């Protein structure tokens, strides 16, 4: 029975390009793929909208996890560039027109992967135009629907079959669909000489330094701040919540859980976020998570709160410090009272790394 | 439902006799055996040994013109190869030492031309020594180290030994090749001697065993049949009669599309004649036939080990390789040295023969 020493996955979805058309599918697809891989016991890091420097750092750190026998999976969705026989992943800060030096060369990553003694290394490119390496290269021409590749991949990914056979079925499913024939293509390259599957069990978990390094890094990237009850001088109590949508996207939500009898009406809101997050106050404190651009973790969030989506957590170099304001009017009075409390929740999710 | 092929054509090239590089042995057996397995799957096959740059570019370009809509193509190359700047190359027998890209055939350039075809299935197999529905098998093996114990020259190469055991399966070509890759992985002898990468954009259930689409007489179909029929035309057997009464039969067999075996035998000898030798000579200079290799008592003495079994026995054999170099009619002389009963004098006679342009030279 083939076994994995560990299962690690890096998933990058680029959508909000500074000088190129915006994509919608990577958001839904990276989130879908993250939960499918968690079902197969992968430790996953999922990141949205990365610059060149961020993507190069993420890919280099992912490659350091590929110790002998480890199963790796690198998925990229976004703009892709093809030039002089090479393909390139396009970061969100790419100039117009594309230049090689600003993008990540796919063949350079494949060359770095061939140097590893991984039990399985899957590299999937879902682009808009022995190492045991399986490379899938999906290409399509330029609301919450999946992209073509993920629509077919998600319905086969949990199969207990050799990864090459399973990807071959995905390519055949696409060729049997009229939507794909003149819109989407799939190319698979493989030097897999053994029976290896994403479903293969992880080997009897020892506590070696090598395995502890891999678990530590992943554990940091998943650290959410604990829920907080803020107590104000006037008696008002605000509950503060934190949810992870991606490794670099966190949803914050607030609710006035206790309002004293003597206070007619009160409003709470979050403000003064670190400037490196670039939070537009007009997109914060929404009555629904969907209004923040958060449509995936929405269902699993408490109701009747105010929501703020904190994306770009990878850009935070300091502690996440922000303010909770309170505007309350006393009974039988004509004054609006303001009071604020600073909150330091440390370095959440991917910002926990350094 | 059952996928169909409009037609099935294959071009197999095996380079062994390098001018400035080491000689290989496995392409001879591998190209011969793969030809016979493909014929069993109803492919029209062209098999060529030892091609120069010019010959290879012509063979590949002419095979690419056969790839009409719905056609199943297979290109197989065995010989020296090299990878330079992400591109791989097929080395022709006239390539200088060291390799120069302009003298070699770029594999990526060929794959690009295949992409422009509406083929039902396009299979490109490289067995090198170091929409289109394309399936590309890139096999690379370690060049034989100087002190390694060599085995028989009639042994299969590593890739073909594994491929021949799966090739006839009625299974999707990508799955079949994936099983070949896995068979090589289980064999620990191949761990550092043979590698195999499979690249595929096949989007349908295509197999080499798919039946050919209800055989027609269209112009486009007849064009592929005609070119292939020309490359398989052998001269018919001849009976040469000499003044002395002796009759000599001259026979012809094909080993490869560019290798023909000629054989002579005495079919009638008058009782008054005792000694009687027939031998072939005056071959076109372009073929470069060494007379020391001609007129042998066994096919194996000419370097012919594959069609030997199907050749008539008790003949004199001559192997004519490099038929692709023949630029005019294959004209040669059949000599007769004989002796009458009771006489010490050896009498001589000869007859010139024109057998047209055989096999690949018929193009
Ligand atoms: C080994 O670590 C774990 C968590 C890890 C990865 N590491 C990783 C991911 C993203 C980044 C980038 N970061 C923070 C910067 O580039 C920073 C560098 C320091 S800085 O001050 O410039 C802030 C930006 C990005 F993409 F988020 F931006 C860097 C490292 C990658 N894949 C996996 C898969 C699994 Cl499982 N674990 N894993
Ligand atoms: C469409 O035709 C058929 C027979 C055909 C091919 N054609 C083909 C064409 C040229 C050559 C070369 N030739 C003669 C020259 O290069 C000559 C060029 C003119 S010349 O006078 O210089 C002598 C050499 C070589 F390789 F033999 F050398 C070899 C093969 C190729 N693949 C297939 C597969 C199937 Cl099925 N049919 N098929």
């Amino acid at each position: 029975q083939p076994l994995a020493k560990d299962k690690v996955a890096l998933l990058i979805g680029n959508m909000n390009y500074r000088e190129h058309p915006k994509l919608k599918a990577p958001l839904v697809d990276v989130y879908e793929l993250t939960n499918l891989l968690r079902q197969l016991d992968f430790k996953v890091v999922s990141l949205l909208d990365l610059t060149e420097y961020e993507m190069r750092n993420a890919v280099d750190e992912f490659l350091l996890l590929l110790d002998k026998g480890v199963y790796g999976l690198l998925y990229y969705a976004g703009h892709g560039y093809e030039n002089f026989g090479n393909s390139f992943m396009v970061p969100v800060d790419a100039p117009n027109p594309y230049r090689s030096e600003n993008c990540l060369c796919v063949q350079n990553i494949l060359k770095l992967m061939q140097e590893k003694e991984t039990g399985l290394n899957v590299f999937l490119l879902d682009m808009c135009r022995t190492a045991n390496i399986v490379f899938g290269y999906a290409t399509c021409q330029g609301g919450l629907a999946n992209g073509i590749f993920m629509k077919f991949l998600k319905d086969r990914l949990l199969e207990d079959k050799k990864i090459t056979v399973l990807l071959d079925e995905v390519a055949e499913d696409m060729g049997k669909c009229h939507l794909t024939k003149g819109k989407q293509a799939l190319e698979i390259r493989s030097s897999l000489s053994e029976k290896r599957a994403l479903t293969d069990p992880i080997q009897g978990t020892e506590y070696s330094a090598e395995s502890l390094v891999r678990n530590l890094q992943w554990a940091k990237a998943h650290e959410l701040p604990e829920s907080m009850c803020l107590k104000f001088d006037c008696g008002v109590q605000i509950q503060l919540g934190f949810a992870a949508e991606f490794s670099n996207v966190m949803i914050i939500y607030t609710s006035i859980v206790y309002k004293p009898p003597e206070i007619i009406m009160c409003d709470a809101y979050v403000t003064d976020f670190p400037l490196d997050l670039d939070i537009d106050p007009k997109d914060a404190n929404k009555g629904t998570p969907e209004e923040t651009g958060s449509y995936l973790v929405s269902k699993d969030l408490p109701k009747h709160c105010l929501y703020t989506r904190l994306s770009s957590l990878q850009k935070l170099k300091e502690h996440l410090v922000f303010t909770v304001c309170l505007s309350y009017q006393y009974s039988g009075l004509e004054d609006t009272v303001e009071d604020k409390q600073e909150v330091n929740v440390g370095k959440p999710l991917i910002a926990k790394l350094d």
